[PDB]
């Protein structure tokens, strides 16, 4: 369908290890993008949450002007293997300042050192911590969960587990999430080479994160498999046109909508996976404005 965005096209055309080296390479790429398009200044405070699987470092972002009445809890992407609070600073800083929201960015345990479902547990525990702390920040105790890619998987799973875990969640923001590790979709078949997120990489991420191949069918790995989506938190689902994960994201949004979940589904045309941590693309800021607009309607 639609042409590639021009800046995206140029980026792809200009594109060209041990685990430690690969993690460093990912961090170096994130730094370079931040150097090209610097993040907004923002007040932050570091801390550590005691979870059921150990200490999890967090960073709380405080907006210049607080305008949104729920804390956001943000889970970074990176295939469950890469990324951290610093790689996703450019996005989180902008979410904080544009929405005018307190944001808790989470440094959950990475694979393969920690395996499925450890980060899911951690992410629930941090969300619960935030809900407990919210009144002392002058906020409502119901949280908004958010994440990109693998982080969007975590946000979606936390949301599905929330009622069972007595966790109050007001909304879920899924940025090009991974949701279905079982089924091939047309986008996954057709866009899995040459658009930054590759088939070989996704297979390797699964090998690092999952305990055994059978885990693909577990709903905490593949939340799109869950048959009952009724009563789940209001959902914003942002996809990229030329992303292998596009179709599972959009299908999940359709399923949420049909289950009576208030859902906004936005495809950014001509875009690729990862664009909301790539500030060289104006669509990153457009999508952050979509977040602000969506969250305005929650209260
Ligand atoms: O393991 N997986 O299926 C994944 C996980 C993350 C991602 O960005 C793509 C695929
Ligand atoms: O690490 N593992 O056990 C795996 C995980 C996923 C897969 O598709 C095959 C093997």
């Amino acid at each position: 369908h639609m042409p590639l965005d021009p800046r995206v096209e140029q980026f792809l055309a200009q594109m060209p290890l041990s685990l430690a080296e690969a993690r460093q390479q990912f961090k170096q790429g994130a730094l370079l993008l931040d150097q090209m398009v610097p993040p907004p200044p923002v007040d932050t405070e570091d801390g550590t949450v005691v979870t059921t699987h150990g200490p999890v470092r967090i960073r709380r972002y405080i907006p210049d002007r607080l305008r949104f009445s729920h804390p956001l809890v943000f889970y970074h992407g990176g295939g469950f293997v890469f990324g951290d609070i610093d790689t996703h600073h450019g996005l989180v800083a902008r979410l904080c300042q544009t929405v005018g929201a307190t944001v808790i960015s989470v440094d959950y345990s990475l694979a393969p050192e920690a395996k499925f479902p450890v980060p899911v547990a951690e992410c629930i525990d941090v969300a619960r911590w935030a809900a407990h702390e919210a009144p002392g920040w002058g906020l409502k105790p119901s949280i908004v969960v958010a994440g990109d890619s693998a982080g969007g998987n975590l946000a979606a799973v936390v949301s599905q587990r929330a009622k069972d875990e007595s966790l109050p969640i007001a909304a879920q923001l899924l940025f090009y999430p991974a949701l279905d590790m079982v089924h091939e979709t047309p986008s996954k078949r057709d866009f899995a080479r040459g658009y930054l997120l590759e088939a070989d990489a996704m297979q390797w991420f699964g090998e690092q994160y999952l305990r055994t191949p059978d885990d693909v069918s577990h709903p905490w790995a593949s939340p799109a498999l869950s048959p009952d989506l009724t009563g789940l938190p209001p959902a914003l689902v942002i996809t990229a046109e030329y992303d292998p994960l596009r179709d599972e994201g959009e299908a999940y949004a359709e399923a949420l909508r049909a289950a009576g979940v208030p859902t906004e589904q936005i495809r950014f045309d001509g875009m690729i996976h990862g664009f909301m941590t790539m500030p060289i693309f104006p669509q990153m800021e457009a999508a952050i404005e979509a977040v602000a607009r969506f969250l305005e309607r929650i209260d």
